[PDB]
């Protein structure tokens, strides 16, 4: 079958997932990351974590695709909540992507947008639709919305408000959109898919370490049982 | 000799050097970049701009080293001063970058941290002394200092006053340090050079339009004379 890229952003993020797969993995370096190749039900499987934010998560998603080869990227984490209806533990996939702390606005560009790019970036909905499917067989919530990715962890009221005002963003994280920028550049087939942590305002930095170990394990549970039905 | 790879943000920091070196180059489109392959003074020259940002020069560095498999990484382009000797036009040489947007300060992390890395990324030594003795020879000022880069525009005194206080920046850009960031991460040495097109303060727009072309010009010929004693 297809060889898939399977990405979080900490190491407790696919802590879960390699012991989920329960296959044999070999570590293998490049570029500051270790991805753990393996083989399940037929796929190839290519596990990484990118370390926090965009520089990092750019560099190994493009490590992924061009000396790994992946044909499509399974991106799985935490994330924080910027609306009412998505709680701690819920999860989401990213319909697209924004940079929200991207600013050419002395240039009079709108926030977000850099010449040469778009605001939104978009994922695949084919995969959106599977996960969708799975999480209504489940009997399990799913929300598809817009993630804003930064290189700043939002804990405050302030920030949330500029996120949803201007973006109509659901959810904050750090990666989900410069690894969905890179798979549309290369042309890979992407889902990013978070769960809720935190809430993204003062108390967020208590939640987060509160929550870590239970939401990456929520995703990663999701995560394969996407890759069990690819 | 060894495989070279020069980097600029925009087209136009890019076209003198196509122009400089003279040679013809053959073009390759890979991940939304084109890449100009051409060969001067026995060395493989491989030549791009990779759109303006963190994540664009990323993605298009690790793309130089993983498929064309350049050796070192030149970068060339503007930047807006932050020290009142680096006037329009200057010149520096990076000794070290940092990321002056990334904030983790939420958990307790000093600015421009991420954990598992490291505030200030560095360049090489050597391309950097090499960048000194050529300004001396030529009798022209170099400056070699830290330079700040982040996914903001700068034009505001406040922003300014931030990046001289907490990271003692010398200039401020949008690339120079994921740039330097991904050769660090494959052991592939790298210079950034800038040349001065505005003073990152509220005229900062206005500046860049009129200096554009000049100081694009001033750094690719200091990066052609660099590569003449390579
Ligand atoms: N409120 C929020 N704002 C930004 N990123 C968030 C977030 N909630 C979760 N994330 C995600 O979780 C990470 C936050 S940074 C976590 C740092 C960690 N506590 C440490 O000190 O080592 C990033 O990978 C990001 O994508
Ligand atoms: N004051 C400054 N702040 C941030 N980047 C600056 C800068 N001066 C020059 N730069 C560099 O020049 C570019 C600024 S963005 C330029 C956008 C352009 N005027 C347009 O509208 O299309 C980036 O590549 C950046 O690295
Ligand atoms: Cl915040
Ligand atoms: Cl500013």
């Amino acid at each position: 079958g297809q060889k898939i890229g399977i990405l979080g952003a900490m190491r407790e993020e696919i802590t879960p997932i390699l012991e989920l797969f329960g296959v044999d993995f070999e570590e293998i370096p490049l570029g500051g990351n270790v991805f753990h190749k393996g083989v399940y039900h037929n796929k190839e499987i290519i596990v990484a974590y990118s370390k926090i934010g965009k520089v990092h998560s750019t560099l190994t998603t493009t490590s992924m695709i061009l000396a790994f080869g992946v044909q499509k990227v399974l991106f799985s984490g935490v994330a924080g909540s910027l609306v009412k209806d998505l709680k701690i533990n819920d999860l989401l996939v990213a319909t697209q992507l924004v940079q929200h702390d991207v600013d050419l606005s002395a240039f009079d560009h709108p926030l977000g947008f850099i010449p040469e790019s778009a605001i939104f970036i978009e994922t695949s909905g084919s995969l959106n639709a599977l996960a969708k499917k799975i999480a209504n067989e489940q009997h399990i919530a799913l929300k598809e919305g817009v993630i804003a990715s930064g290189d700043q962890f939002v804990h405050s009221k302030e920030r949330k408000e500029f996120l949803v005002s201007e973006f109509k963003a659901s959810a904050v994280e750090m990666e989900g959109a410069s690894v969905a920028f890179v798979c549309q550049k290369f042309g890979v087939p992407c889902c990013v898919l978070r769960s809720i942590s935190n809430n993204a305002d003062e108390k967020a930095g208590m939640s987060f370490d509160e929550f870590l170990e239970k939401s990456a394990h929520t995703s990663a549970k999701f995560l394969k049982s996407m890759v069990d039905e690819l």
